[PDB]
């Protein structure tokens, strides 16, 4: 076989899960957050996949 | 087989799940948030997939 | 087989779920949010798939 | 088989769900939000798939 | 076989999970956060995959 | 002060919430159930406060 | 002060929450269930407060 | 002070939370269940407070 | 002071939390369950407070 | 002071937490279970407080 990509690719066979991202956010997984009190200014309480590039 | 992509591709066979994103947000997964009190200015309480690029 | 894409594609066979996004938001998954009080100015309380690019 | 796309495509066979988006928003999944009080100016309380690009 | 990529690629066969990211965040895994009180200004309470590049 | 009860009482001062039950069911709290498929004969899918005394 | 009870009482002062139960079920708390598939005969999927006394 | 109870009592002062139960179930706490697939006959998947006295 | 109980009592002062139970189940605490697949016949997957007295 | 109990009592002063149980189950503590696959017939996967007296 032959393949040429510029990116971003994701090429496969017999594949149970696939995610391609440029951005941006993708949530595909099981996630449970239980929480009782959030205070403070300002605290990232429960972050799973996170990116902060403030300018 | 032969394939040429510019991106972003996601090419496969026999594949249970697929996500392609440029952006942007995609939520495809099970997610449960239970929460009782959020305060503060300003706190990211429960973030799963998150991207902040303020300018 | 042969395939040429510019992107964004999502090409497959025998595939249970598919999402293609450029944008933008796509919500296809099970999601439960239970919440009792949100305060503060301004706090992202419960974000699952999120993108903030304010200019 | 043969396929050439410009994007955004989503090509498949035997496929239970499909979403193609350029935009924009698509909601196809089960979603339950229960909520008791939202205050503050201005707090994104419960966001599932979200994109904010204010200029 | 032959392959030439510019990156970022992810090329495979017989592959159970795949993630390609440029960004950005991708959450595909099981995650449980249980939490009782978050205070302080400002403390990253529970971060799993995290990136902070404030300027 | 003086108090004599037979039960069931609930006596208080300065009290934000109160529930008295003999029975029976009382639901006063925030509750979010999101659900996609229930099968089987017969499975209690999502029970929060539950009592089964079949004879 | 003086108090005589037969039960079940709940006597207090300056008290934020109170529950008295004989039964029976009382749900006063925040609860989020997100769920995607329930099968089997018969499986208690997600039980929070539960009592089964079948005869 | 003086107190005589038969039970079940719960007597206090300056008390943030109170639960009295004879039964029966009481759910007053924050709870998040996220779940993707339940099978089998019959499996208690996610039980928090649970009592099974089948006869 | 003087106190005579038959049980079950719970007598206190200046007390943040109280639970009295005869039964039965009481859930007052923060709880997060995230789960992806439950199979088998029949397996207690995730049990927090649990009592099984089948006859 | 004077006290006579039959049991089960729990008598105190200046006390942050209290639990009295006859039964039965009480869950008052923070608990996080994250889990990916449960199989087998039948295996107690993750048990925190547990009692099995099958007859």
């Amino acid at each position: 076989k032959k393949g040429v990509v510029h990116g971003v690719a994701t090429v496969a066979e017999k594949t149970k899960e696939q995610v391609t991202n440029v951005g941006g956010a993708v949530v595909t997984g099981v996630t449970a957050v239980a929480q009782k009190t959030v205070e403070g200014a300002g605290s990232i309480a429960a972050a799973t996949g996170f990116v902060k590039k403030d300018q």
